């Protein structure tokens, strides 16, 4: 109720900020209402499958797999920002699996390819994903809300590795 | 390849045996052409998401989570066998999430519900999954195929816990 | 009956052994005095609600629900051993319900949370159970007693599943 409805406002606030300037950086104080919230995972992440992304890649030491996941999300965050840019990349319509950055970051995480589908890369090819040929422009609101959750989850993982998460003790008990 | 053709004829034979008698037990001898197999995991399990079922539930000690996965697969295997039985259960068309057996086994592993969808439980309700209202009879070939893959994966986990897997040393290095 | 004093001498031996070194395992021969005892259940288990742990979870085939209970007790036994360890885990004061191991093992069994309360996790929060903030150290004598009983029940169930329980036939006539 109180925390819920407030969480959705800051969510749509920062999301609409991404649509205005997709290259804008967000400080810790700007993301604090979303990082310090005690709402369940299913309430904070509506599109990004944060549960499967963490659970299906939590192999080995957290210091390693939290870094593997966060770096993959950094790459996925850049894909979402490029779709909201005033000057979109030339090949924005598709992503190739054999890209060296993609292969070493996103394709090192189970579920990384599924995040692209949330952006709109829903058409599967033997060597990549692409937008439907009938789609002229990406859904700016759908892309922005997914981009924010990717950025939020990456920030959460990054703060945990830095021992600076607002709920660091609570989250660490979910990994040990 | 050569081993690919040998795996298909074995898989179709045990599936036919499942349709012939869904209550019969398969010894390790009858399952050796599929257990002692060397093909990759993606070639042995064509429908059962074995990769996610293990990776997304490999938390804690292998002795524990392999037991949680085996028991969940034992329950799922019984669901598929019941769908092929001549005396089908009067409630074969739906599975309830609050069922005590289902809740303590299948709903204890991420991806357990998705296996029922492979059987044909595609329609989702807040209380469970059910067959389409128009589907008169289950897909016998589809149920037998998935049931065989469930039985295969459960056997692999059980043999690994018993230290009797044909490739026990090779698979154990995939858990370190 | 004087077989209760024999139970007590062995119980206190293994209980004191748990506090001296919480990591040392117990062989089948060391536990045989308690496993083969003809004492009633209410006399062998003084704190662990063994009657409810079995009865309230005996749904489906015994081969399945005995495995579910045994795995939950394996996790609960580890919680007790960690509380008696010289190098206690940094988060010993509380247990989170969302922990992946806990959710799939202890919380799959009715009464699992109650065992944590016997250890000292009496304060209930929406996120889990925790020790009272005033308690500087856990009750080493109470935890060792509960831990030994958890270990005893798990061994009883695991031996029953292996068809090696000293009173296998007598116990099997309580489940069929
Ligand atoms: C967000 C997060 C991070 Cl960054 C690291 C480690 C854990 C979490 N949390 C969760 C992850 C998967 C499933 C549930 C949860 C939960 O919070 O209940
Ligand atoms: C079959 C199995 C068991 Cl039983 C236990 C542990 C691992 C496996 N294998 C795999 C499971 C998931 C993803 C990949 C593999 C692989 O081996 O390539
Ligand atoms: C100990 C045990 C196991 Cl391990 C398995 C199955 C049954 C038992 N026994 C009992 C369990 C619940 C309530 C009463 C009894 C009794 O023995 O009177």
């Amino acid at each position: 109720e109180e925390e819920e409805r407030a969480f959705l406002v800051a969510r749509e606030e920062l999301a609409s900020a991404l649509r205005r300037d997709s290259g804008q950086a967000f400080s810790l104080e700007q993301l604090r209402p979303l990082l310090a919230s005690s709402l369940p995972l299913a309430a904070r992440y509506l599109q990004l499958d944060a549960a499967r992304l963490v659970r299906c890649n939590a192999h080995g030491e957290p210091r390693n797999y939290l870094n593997t996941l966060s770096t993959a999300l950094n790459i996925l965050e850049k894909y979402g920002r490029n779709l909201l840019s005033p000057q979109r990349p030339r090949y924005w319509r598709g992503v190739k699996f054999n890209n060296p950055v993609f292969r070493s970051t996103v394709d090192a995480v189970q579920g990384g390819r599924d995040v692209l589908r949330l952006y709109g890369y829903t058409e599967e090819q033997p060597d990549g994903l692409s937008f439907p040929e009938g789609q002229e422009e990406p859904d700016e609101h759908q892309v922005a809300t997914v981009t924010l959750e990717v950025l939020l989850l990456r920030t959460e993982l990054s703060l945990l590795l830095q021992n600076t998460h607002p709920r660091q003790q609570a989250l660490e008990q979910l990994l040990e």
